[PDB]
């Protein structure tokens, strides 16, 4: 699997990439000098908690083509984007490492957070690693670095047993936290890549993601270990605490660069609780948003009041029965049967669990449509533009378009299984729904 | 070299092979955790003995793509089964080892025998690994399996040392039978695999040939290692021969499970031997189908059984002087020239001694096609294509698309010496005539 | 990066090649059994010398496809000729290695050196390494090729840790000269090969390249070890300096086979001096075709005089102050402003320093293309095809299409970094420009 | 069959022809007032020969449409040119006879002999029947001409057998060189044609035929009868072989007008003589340009001398053993592959017998199109059009427009027998090749 992202010579730049899973997309951008497959341990972390792991290489690294061109963020960032675009991934997640940190930041900054739902920094080069006299909290002065890059150039094969050492810190880790045969794995990947790529990638270590960090405006985790030999705790990630204090912050005690394996127990579990509650802070500002909407159209009063309880409950995690509800919402007087079949759709829409609660009869002769053809050939050309929507405000806006028959009929033709878009999106339908209500 | 056998999400599935030699085609499977290029020992001796060698990686494995979906029996002979229509081979053989007999198996379960004309069973699974109370012959208990997908998901880079130590029986054969270097190559091998096909791999293992084996129908050949430890000879071979008495058994004497480098030698000499024998059986069935054919245009008297009587003579070893033959065939009355000349090629063909004799007039006058130049161009056409031809069912089904008359014409023309072509493709082109004239 | 040379059955024929750089183009071809990696000691300084480095792997090694069939000096010649006419390089240069530089002196030799401007035979066969009764310079009788065979057939994963151990004369340069790394990268390289083409390739460097070398018109370079065990010095290179006495002769002081990477300080530097002379050739004749479009814009006088002194003399080297060439140009009577932005747009292009002076005033107003929307669209048009573009017969010939304002405008285009090409693409641009001026 | 040439109010002009046989087309224009049948006793001679033989009825004559119009040689030879261009004929050879001869004078005169290869008189017109001061040649007077109209219409019917008394000399042949029967078939024929066509065609006989002449380039042939009473030997014949003395000339003692049948002995030796020093004078001419060709992708040298004597010895007639020259061309060195491969081609296309020799290994390999699926698919679209070619000049030229890539695949595609055409269009193939080799 690759991705043209480029062209040099005769040749063209392409990207070995790997999408696997279902659900919300999660993109993996891996350090130095491994490939997406050093993710291995995380990949199956993410795959069993039901995400969509896409993992890619960078340019002169894994299978990926090695041209001696582009290597610089800017690029590293163009790429990335070229990925995203062409799998067309929304509310996806990107994930950083070492050199990773630094493509997420570049992107972010140059392209917006259009398609990004939240970051994670594991093992950040942020704010800036370079140490000069305007930027104190450098690691370290230009000399070390110009001194790695002769170091890759004399003998880049030798160079990686000496730099996988401090990697892992193989002299507390080796035998116990990584194996012999783990290290030699390591080890070919690190041959595998380009010998351009080796040598230029030190170079862009020490890039200035200090005017990045501000448009971080997503949900962010900055993880670091104590030990990281390589990227020194103090210089990275601290000083980068202090520049985005929003970020969620984890400090790995005594794990060394690549905790992503010596410590892949507390790496993943604090990546998958990051991820959830990540889902969740979105779903509820989502949740609230619907409730105003749906409250808009229930005349105000002591059952405005149950309604409007019963749907913070539901919410809130409070899982009330399924078949409790909708059998409280059928027995209710004074309530519009379309009322009626916006709140069962937006019930079974939010409880966790169906229940094997088959479809409730009431809602499907109040989102009927009236029964009228004209209804439902105006609900097939809204479902359609709303199947190629992901946004609710993107979702909420188009279907203010049409008439609100038509509008009920779209509803119940989600919501007797003929039709199929994202929950985001029929939250949008359900808000500009009650808003035709609101109206009149 | 690759060949989709599947789609991924934005991916496809892709799987590496590789096709050398000219001549019968044999289809290698390969193991776990290996590639189609474990076969190197025994595709050099086929390639010497004029075979068609065809190796093939599993998903997950190899230079195959890696996806982390579709690791079962039913999908690794789907993706078997795309690879042989998608070369459109015919009269091919399957030779399958450690994982690759459950393909061999279940495909030929599945799907038949239409293009295989032989089977082979190194190290092999069948009938079953899975230890129960229903099944007793079982290898293992369902920990044993469940133990060694934790231990490959733990670090599947360490396990891969430890699975060789017994996959060669390193112990007794490393310096001797098998090299450290060539150790090493196994190694890279089983890291260069997929992360999620080296856990998920294990769970095939333990898979019900049972039903499988009663459809293997085409000759076969069980070959296997009494020091297998990986798979116990008792638990997977010998109660395999019992399922399938029929079949070709061979039994290395301490023999490991990765025999195919170990005891190449002996592996070589068995498959070759057994590859002759089951060519030389389906071209007495090939005889045998020739006869059927050529008796199908000849109408029922008792002319008909004396022309069925001349033919078992020949194919049996009488040989009949071929002149006397000829003599006999044209001064019969109640037979048609083109009959004439259909069984006259044959005789020619048949008969292990020419003794001299030159083209029989009445035959090239009775293939000629009516002298129409449109028939001939036909031909042209059809012999380009049955030079390249090699196999009986090859031949065959690709000489059924032409006209009756144009087949005519095209057996002729090789007759007459202005065509060249392999026993086997001629038979092809003679039941193939016979079909059409036997439906007028 | 692949290149089609040939068919294997279901199969296709690909080398896996690379193309990096700009300028003077520089084949490198590889030896046994490595692939064109191994050229990274090389192509690192050649590419930092200015060269355009392709390389390219052999039949049945590195990442190209792996044949059963075709391994032979005549086919390799062949591969390559498809190689240099895919890519249809001008003016080339062949450098060989081991094996390589029997694939060049048979590419000439069958060929011609229509496309080569000169070749260098590093560690080369030439001219004969059978040693027979006719030939009595050769290395080594019949049989010792034969056992080498043998041993890769035996066991080539074994052969390989033997054979490098002769390749680089470990004995001696192990730890020194190269890292223990370096020849564990080597081995991997060896093993990635084909089995068939690792025993098929020693019967081949017995090939009697005697017949070859006389059709060497080009200069040429013979580099060689004299600690060469796999091929003795007195053996291979000073009978072959004998039987070309033309070309320049260099022997490395206790170099071993591997000269590549173990004495790549010398290679490196006797391979860039040689080649300097040649790279230079071509950079003025480059320069000079500029220059000679450049005055064919420009009225007959004594400022024509003048212009054509002051761009020979930056492209000679005498670097006048950017700053008080435009100076000079801009306070110029009798000449277009459109004639002085092409000027100071090839002055910026070929003075070695930008100087860090902002880009002029007077050229952006004068490439501004009359700040008419429609030269811009075409502007655009142009330069999406002048980004893929690498040759400056190849970008000057497909921008001769565009109208002059066009041109001028797509020339400001890149003036005002807001377009990158590469400076043979600009100066085909420049050439083009002024070759619609010329017309009218 | 019918050939629309013109139109009447209600009718439409059709000409009944006649095509038959394979091979160079021969166009019978018969006389006066007989039709293509006469030709019977050379159609049935030149078939034998292998000739494609084709006549067709004059308007108002034979199974043609009998119009009232258009009876003059302007109108009479625009009747045959649409003829010609409907069939679309190529190196065709006109055949005349009578009034025949003059369509073939004015054919050639005024649309030019790109479809004439060569020409042939048989009993001339030309130059000039009419007798005049200017033109003392004229066989006969103006009142005799206009004696013939009135006979005509008189009474047509008696006229025939008049007329057909001088046709044949009956007083000398009758019984003899024609039966009674033959005669009584004539006369049938002569009542067939139009009443209107009998009387305008005398009137069409004295036409000037001196402009026409001079445009004669092509080889031809002037035969006569001595005892031509119709159309005096030296009024006719002898002043047209002055006008055109580079014409072969034939004399026929003691034949009547109608030779065609009464010494059709001696007119088929001439005729098929004559045909055949034509159709191997454009062979001869062809062999020779092809030679150059080929010769001009070779490099000049000892070697280049050889191939060009092999050649002239194949062309010639001196038959050297097919596997020889195969033998000696596949063991040349500093010979590109390629270029083995167009000699190959050339050679077996020449050589007079195939001698059973299966096609060449190194030939189908050198002639392959690097495998490549584009080079292929260009060379299928190219035979396609090749198919449709009969001329070396037609092939050649519209080859030129594909690339040496692919015409070199194509060349193969028609050596491996996939494809069929002329041997002229096959050398036309070889030297649109040889043209793309020779300009790199």
């Amino acid at each position: 699997p690759f991705i043209t992202v480029g062209q040099e010579n005769s040749t063209s730049i392409d990207l070995y990439y790997e999408d696997h899973g279902t659900g919300t997309p999660v993109v993996l951008i891996h350090g130095f000098p491994l490939s997406g497959h050093s993710w291995e341990r995380q990949s199956a972390a993410l795959l069993d908690a039901g995400y969509r792991v896409i993992t890619y290489d960078r340019r002169g690294f894994g299978q990926s083509s090695q041209p001696t061109t582009g290597y610089d963020y800017d690029t590293f960032a163009a790429d990335l984007n070229t990925v995203l675009e062409t799998l067309d991934l929304q509310d996806a997640v990107l994930v950083g490492f070492s050199m990773g940190t630094g493509e997420v930041a570049r992107y972010v900054s140059s392209y917006g957070t259009a398609r990004i739902a939240a970051v994670a920094f594991l093992a950040s080069l942020e704010p800036f690693l370079l140490k000069t006299d305007d930027n104190p909290d450098g690691a370290a002065p230009q000399e070390f670095f110009d001194g790695i890059v002769a170091a890759v150039k004399a003998d880049r094969y030798a160079f990686y047993t000496g730099f996988f050492n401090d990697f892992y810190n193989l002299d507390e880790n080796l035998g116990t936290r990584i194996s012999e045969e783990a290290v030699r794995n390591s080890w070919n990947t690190a041959a595998s890549g380009g010998f351009f790529a080796a040598a230029a990638a030190p170079t862009t270590w020490y890039t200035d993601f200090r005017a990045d960090i501000p448009r971080i405006d997503v949900p962010a985790l900055i993880l670091h270990g104590t030990g990281d030999r390589t990227l020194p705790i103090e210089n990275t990630a601290r000083v980068f605490h202090k520049a985005l204090p929003s970020a969620e912050y984890v400090e790995v005690e005594g794990a060394p660069h690549g905790l992503l394996w010596t410590h892949a127990e507390e790496v993943n579990t604090a990546l998958l609780a990051f991820l959830a509650k990540a889902q969740e802070a979105q779903k509820q500002k989502l949740l609230t948003e619907v409730e105003t909407y749906v409250l808009s159209i229930i005349p105000s009063g002591p059952l405005k009041a149950e309604i409007a309880q019963r749907l913070e409950d539901v919410f809130a995690g409070k899982n009330t029965d399924l078949e409790v509800l909708m059998e409280w919402l059928k027995t209710r007087p004074i309530l519009s049967p379309l009322t009626k079949g916006i709140l069962g759709f937006v019930f079974t829409l939010t409880v966790p669990s169906e229940r094997g609660l088959q479809r409730r009869r009431f809602v499907q002769n109040a989102l009927n449509g009236n029964g009228d053809p004209n209804n439902m050939d105006k609900a097939v050309k809204l479902y359609r533009k709303l199947k190629r929507e992901i946004t609710f405000h993107g979702a909420k806006e188009i279907s203010l378009s049409y008439s609100a028959g038509a509008l009920a009929s779209c509803m119940g033709l989600i919501y007797n299984r003929m039709g199929a878009v994202t929950t985001e999106v029929a939250f949008g339908l359900v808000c500009a729904t009650c808003e035709q209500i609101a109206d009149s």
